């Protein structure tokens, strides 16, 4: 099977893919994420997050009144299911998280909660 | 005479000054704004917001809840010194105001009301 994805975030506040599928075999996903911009981290940052569709907004928002240096999240949300952390231009970072914390029927997203860049950077995650 | 300013707002979610300086001289000051990139206005939009640094916050908050119908800004908001529309890629506006609207001993500012667009997209504006 396939447990891992790799993304990349790029200088044009995009992500390079907008759809995840969670094989139910899996037992731990992997989510590799890099910056392949030349841009810094407090001007184009990026983290991959994982919520419920519903939680995405308030995560959204609770993570930008937290701050650049809290990443852009709410420390200990208990909404947010998995997370990277903010990285700029030619970084990497990697998160594996338990596939027992989903839902089968749920609707899940993934996002950048970098002020302003979910509008673009999201996506749906759902189990196969 | 000089009494305007050209203000952009780009896809990086910038614009292309931080400081606006108005001269005491002016009866009315004018900012054209416009949006190069090719992103449109419902993951992209810019406006040109102006209020005293103690209002931002409410600004920007309730102007987030008005939605992209209303161009992210609360109708009737008295706080709101000036405002243009909200823009997207190849679109334009300007929004011309009084200069006797300023104050002696205040202190504004300039911002983007989209979502999330202020942590980046603000700048103090000041009578000399
Ligand atoms: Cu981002
Ligand atoms: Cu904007």
């Amino acid at each position: 099977a396939q447990c891992s994805v790799d993304i990349q975030g790029n200088d044009q506040m995009q992500f390079n893919t907008n759809a995840i599928t969670v094989d139910k075999s899996c037992k731990q996903f992997t989510v590799n994420l890099s910056h392949p911009g030349n841009l810094p981290k407090n001007v184009m940052g990026h983290n991959w997050v994982l919520s419920t569709a519903a939680d995405m907004q308030g995560v959204v928002t609770d993570g930008m009144a937290s701050g650049l240096d809290k990443d852009y999240l709410k420390p200990d949300d208990s909404r947010v299911i998995a997370q990277t952390k903010l990285i700029g231009s030619g970084e990497k970072d990697s998160v594996t998280f338990d596939v027992s914390k989903l839902k089968e029927g749920e609707q899940y997203m993934f996002f950048c909660t970098f002020p302003g860049h979910s509008a673009l950077m999201k996506g749906h995650l759902t189990l196969k």
